[PDB]
């Protein structure tokens, strides 16, 4: 059965203006800014940016990869697809 999102979970994350984007649930460092209520730090593969999103915008990776994993022209997208498929838990900073 599913659980609440935890650090390391792999998703596609949706933001307005962008296709569903390969991402992971990140940890919160000490003293860093914490997310708003019921939001999570989302690390976007490829672009290597982080945003706070809620679960309604987070789609578990294996269930959604057939629908959202197709290559496209957006900057960083294809590299993000490679990262989530080949080394999704590595350090990209
Ligand atoms: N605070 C904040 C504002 C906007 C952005 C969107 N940046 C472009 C982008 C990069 N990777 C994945 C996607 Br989807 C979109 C991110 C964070």
């Amino acid at each position: 059965m599913p659980h609440a999102f935890k650090p390391g979970d792999l998703v596609f994350a949706k933001m307005k203006g962008y296709p569903h984007w390969p991402a992971r649930i990140d940890d919160i460092a000490d003293g860093a800014v914490k997310p708003p209520p019921n939001k999570y730090p989302i690390f976007f593969f490829g672009t290597h940016e982080t945003a706070f999103l809620g679960p309604k915008d987070l789609f578990p990776y294996d269930k959604s990869k057939d629908k959202y994993g197709k290559p496209n022209k957006r900057k960083g997208f294809n590299e993000g697809l490679w990262e989530i498929q080949n080394n999704p838990h590595a350090s990209y900073s």
